[PDB]
């Protein structure tokens, strides 16, 4: 599944300034539009 990343791995994220579905950029883990880091793992 989705545990411990695998290769189905997470990756739709919910940004809480956006308020948007994004892909965050994972070596920040921060928001690809506003560079945040307020983002829900889907
Ligand atoms: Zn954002």
């Amino acid at each position: 599944g989705s545990m411990a990343e695998a290769s189905p791995h997470p990756g739709r994220y919910f940004c809480h300034c956006c308020s948007v579905e994004i892909v965050p950029r994972l070596p920040d883990y921060i928001c690809p539009r506003c560079e945040s880091g307020f983002i829900e793992e889907l």
